Parts: C-alpha cells; sequence; structure tokens
C-alpha cells in the first residue's frame, strides 16, 4: 500500500517538466551567491557552537550539503546584507540539523537560547526580534502539532488546506521573516513581515520539495506531501494531478510578476533556486 | 458597468442561506461579550486619545457601532485577561477610524506612536511587540499596496489568489495576534503567532463581509471584493458562485473541528459572530 508506493516512475519525466516549466516562465537562471573561505567558515563555526549543547557532531561536508539551498535560492544581484545573509546561512542549517534529529532529543531550553544568539550577533535590534520569532514559532509548531488531528486534516482534506498548512510548516515563512534583512528593500520587507511573501511562494516550494522527498518519507510514514492525495500507482491518475501541480506553480509564478522588479526577482530565484538545489543534493536520492 | 452592479437581489435569501448554515455546521449561536459601563468608558476614552492627533473627534455612538465586531466575534466563555480584551476593543475601533479617513489625512508620524502607547498599557512586553507589529504591518500594508498593480492581480486573478492577499488585508492576521492574550490558551497562541489562525478564518470572514459590502464598494470603485469575480447580474451565475462560497466555508468550519476544543470555540465564534455583528450594523446599509 502508500508506505511502499513510489513516484519514480516518474523522476526522470517530471524533472524535465518542472526545468521546461521554469525556462518558460522565470527564464532567468539561478546563480550561486559567493561566500569567501573566512565567511563559510564563520558559518560553519557558528553552526557547530549552536548545535554543540545538544551533543550533535556534524561534518563541513553536511553543513555544506544545507546552506546550498541558501547560496542557490537567494537573489545574489540584490543582495546589500552580507551579514543577514550569514544569519540566513546558519539559521537555515541549524535548523536542518535540528528536523533530522530524533525528536526525543530535542531540548528546547538549550536550543532557542542558540537561536536567539545568533539573531542576535547577525541582525539590528528590531531585524533579529522579527527573525527569532519566525525561527521560535517554525520549530515551537512542528513540535506542539506532530500527530496532532489538525496535521491529519489539514493535509488529508484538499491540495489547498495541506498548502494552508505548508506555509508555516515547509518553512517559507520562516524564511521570508529571517531574508529580508539581506536586501533592505522596503516593498519586500513588508510582504515578508505581512506572510504575503510566503503565501506567494509556498506551492512552488513545497510542490518541488515533496515530489523529491515523497519515497523517503512515505517509507518513514510521513504525512506531509502532497502527492499523498492522489494515487501515485495510476499512471493516469498521477499525471492529472502532477499537471495540476504544475498549473499551481504557473498560476503563482504569473501573478508574482505583478510585484515590483526586485521583489519578483528575489520570490522567482527562491522557487527556481530551490528546484536546482533539490535536484543536485544527495538528501533526496 | 460594475460599479452600478448590485446583490440587493439576493439579500434577503443569502442571509438566510448563511443562517441555516450556521445553524448546522457550527450550532454553538453567538454570545455578546459584556463590558462594564466603566470599562466601555476606559475603552471610549482610549480610542478618543488615540485619534486626537488626527484631529478627529468621534461619537460614542460611533465608536460603540465599531466596537460591537469585538463584542460580539470573541469568545466569552474563554475569556482570562480582560486587559488584552480592551486593548483588541480600541485597536479594532481606531482602525476603523483611520481605515473609513480620507488618505491624504494619514499621518503614520501620528498615529503609530498612539498604536505602540495602546500596546503597551494593555499587554505584557512579549504581546505588546505581537500585537503592535502586526496592526503596524496592517495599516502599512494598506498604504504601501493601495494603487498596486500586486492587488488588482491577486484580487481578479482566482478567488484562491484572492483570499490570500485577504488574509492581512481583512486584518484578521492584526486580529489574531492581537486577540490570543485574551485567552492566554498556548495551543491559540501557537496558531496565532504563524497565522494559520487567519488562515483557516479568512474565508468565512470575507464572505460574509463581502457579501455586505458589496454594493458600497463597488459604487467607489473599490476591488477587494471575491463578489466581483462573478457576474451578480447573471442570477444563475450568482447562485453557483454564492454555492461555491458556501462550500469553502463549510470545508473551513469541518476543518477547524480538527483543532483542540478552546480554538476551535474561538476560530467558529469569530466567523459566526462576525456574521451576527455585520447583519445587525449601520456600515453595511
Ligand atoms: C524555505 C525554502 C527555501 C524551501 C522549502 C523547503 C526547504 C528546502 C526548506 C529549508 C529552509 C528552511 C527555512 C528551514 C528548514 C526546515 C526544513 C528541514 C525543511 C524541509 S521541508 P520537509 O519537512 O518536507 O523535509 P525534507 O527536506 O526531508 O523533504
Ligand atoms: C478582521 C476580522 C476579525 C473580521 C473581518 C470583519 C471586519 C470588518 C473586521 C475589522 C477588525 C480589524 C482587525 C480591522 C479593521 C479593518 C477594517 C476597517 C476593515 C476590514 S473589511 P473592508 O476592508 O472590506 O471594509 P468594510 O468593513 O467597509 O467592508
Ligand atoms: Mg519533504
Ligand atoms: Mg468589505
Amino acid at each position: 500500500d502508500i508506505g511502499r508506493s513510489s513516484v519514480r516512475p516518474y523522476l526522470e519525466e517530471c524533472t524535465r517538466r518542472f526545468q521546461e516549466m521554469f525556462d518558460r516562465h522565470v527564464v532567468t537562471r539561478p546563480t550561486k551567491v559567493e561566500l569567501t573561505d573566512a565567511e563559510l567558515r564563520e558559518v560553519i563555526d557558528d553552526c557547530n557552537a549552536a548545535v554543540a549543547p545538544l551533543g550533535k557532531t556534524v561534518s563541513d561536508e553536511r553543513w555544506i550539503s544545507y546552506v546550498g539551498v541558501v547560496l542557490w535560492s537567494q537573489s545574489p544581484r540584490h543582495i546589500k546584507d552580507m551579514e543577514a545573509f550569514k544569519a540566513v546561512c546558519v539559521l537555515n542549517c541549524v535548523t536542518f540539523v535540528w528536523d533530522d534529529m530524533d525528536p526525543a532529543l530535542h531540548d528546547f531550553g538549550l536550543f532557542l537560547p542558540q537561536l536567539r544568539k545568533i539573531c542576535e550577533k547577525y541582525y539590528g535590534p528590531e531585524d533579529a526580534e522579527v527573525a527569532y520569532e519566525a525561527a521560535r514559532a517554525f520549530v515551537t509548531s512542528d513540535h506542539m502539532f506532530r500527530d496532532s488531528p489538525i496535521k491529519a486534516a489539514l493535509c488529508t482534506t484538499s491540495p489547498e488546506q495541506y498548502f494552508r498548512f505548508r506555509v508555516t510548516d515547509i518553512g517559507v515563512d520562516f524564511w521570508m521573516k529571517m531574508s529580508y534583512p539581506i536586501y533592505r528593500h522596503p516593498e519586500f520587507t513588508e510582504h515578508a513581515k505581512t506572510s504575503l511573501a510566503a503565501r506567494m511562494t509556498t506551492r512552488g516550494l513545497t510542490i518541488v520539495n515533496d515530489f523529491y522527498s515523497y519515497d523517503r518519507e512515505v517509507s518513514l510514514g510521513q504525512i506531509t506531501n502532497c502527492f499523498r492525495l492522489c494515487d501515485v500507482s495510476d499512471e493516469t491518475a498521477f499525471k492529472e494531478f502532477f499537471q495540476a501541480r504544475l498549473d499551481d506553480m504557473i498560476e503563482d509564478i504569473e501573478c508574482i510578476k505583478a510585484f515590483d522588479q526586485l521583489t519578483q526577482d528575489v520570490f522567482l530565484d527562491l522557487i527556481y533556486g530551490n528546484f536546482v538545489w533539490t535536484t543536485s543534493n544527495k538528501r533526496y536520492k
């Protein structure tokens, strides 16, 4: 049954169709933000220190693996604050490590002050509180509402309810709220703070992530994946579902182009960058 | 054109159908929170002081009209903090007055510090920052993106995109982020802070407000109304659209019932309470 289901028959075609869609609708190719050796070392040092109180040891290779999503999904042309950039590198990486941990080993009393220390190092006083609150909310939500009936209801009812849940759960709201200081762009800053930024980009991020993590997630009993709403065994049902999802992505991209140029660049680089990172990364194979 | 269209032919039937839906799906009838004479006095005094720098003088009757949405839509069974309650009364009322003002007269330099003063009076340090940030975001969104292509794109594309804009624009995210301290309920606090609370309740709130404000908004050229997505002149198109909105509200209500009992009470009291207030208030006639 579902615990043994797979999208493996569709990997090649779906990858090519995602890329075809991005070339047509976004056009601008993702590029990688470059960090100097010293900047990368500072990020890795900060990640190791954040996760040290947890008794967790993590290799440089694994940190670099996680950080790629930041290097690829941010928008290099628009960056103004590289201190905020390194904070997102660190926040992103330590939250991945936390998520990959056995939940029985989550110690919020040790982890939250580390998240706060990161925010306070890299951001101004105002920004530090916004980014910390988003980080605290993400990690708290994950805990509070696992094995919750709410997750089951939202994830099994309809794509729309599912994506409503993923606005927070896939981490985009947190991403926006820690990323706006990178750009110092007034419009982007407000869209981030109202969460309209996250609401516009959630489907594009989530459909991609869900496709490439489905086999692993389903093998582990995890229900937070939109492809669980269709029978991935029936080639015909799958293809119809996948096309509806591509259509969702396209509608969002087309609406995103109504935003101001800088903001639209950042949103589209995020969705398209995430896909590039996702298909190159060992986490999803 | 659409500027002279009307849903007046449908008022009685739609009102009856909304009520029948709530009686079936929510069941628990809205009740009105009691303020003592002293408490209402305090609220009105605070309202007048906030809008005085704007040269605004407002009658008790007008303030009482605005505050009814708070007295009816909050959940009296679950109130724990009446200071937070009065803060919502004040914040709600002064935001109404701001929104009814000629935009040329909006003076953020004068108004924002008044919003901050209200939050600092009634909330603890942590809650004051969350409520104030949500008020600031709401009022800043309203300004920044008032004649924005984004608003047009979102409001005209699909119901989905429209409701995505209204999460912030109808003010529910702000409502949730100023209301959670009333209840001091951990789960509700978190759903408020992640905006999941707002995402679950926006369609119920927005569909009802939109129906009862359509005629006035369309006469003023305003585009923020879901009934603009159909031809309200065509009775069969309208009835089809209306049913689709009712189905949306019912789906949200049924998913809301998967939340913990206190949270679901609050969410449902809000949607149903707003309907009761909307149908009895002079603002929509
Ligand atoms: C915000 C953004 C750029 C993209 C959306 C997805 C993504 C790669 C997020 C990482 C960036 C952020 C803010 C937080 C990390 C949280 C996390 C472990 C997300 C994975 S989504 P799932 O729970 O499905 O885990 P899996 O990776 O195993 O599929
Ligand atoms: C936010 C909530 C719980 C319910 C929605 C109902 C409502 C009017 C709430 C006001 C309460 C809050 C937080 C803010 C005030 C915002 C405001 C003046 C109007 C929003 S509806 P539109 O912009 O269409 O104006 P109109 O009233 O003239 O139709
Ligand atoms: Mg996944
Ligand atoms: Mg209205």
